[PDB]
């Protein structure tokens, strides 16, 4: 499905599936 790293916490209709990391920085995976 859809999965988008984010910043914030999930939208609602998403679900927390782990977390992104780009050069240090990290970031929540939301799948839809």
């Amino acid at each position: 499905a859809t999965c988008y790293c984010r910043t914030g916490r999930c939208a609602t209709r998403e679900s927390l599936s782990g977390v992104c990391e780009i050069s240090g920085r990290l970031y929540r995976l939301c799948c839809r």
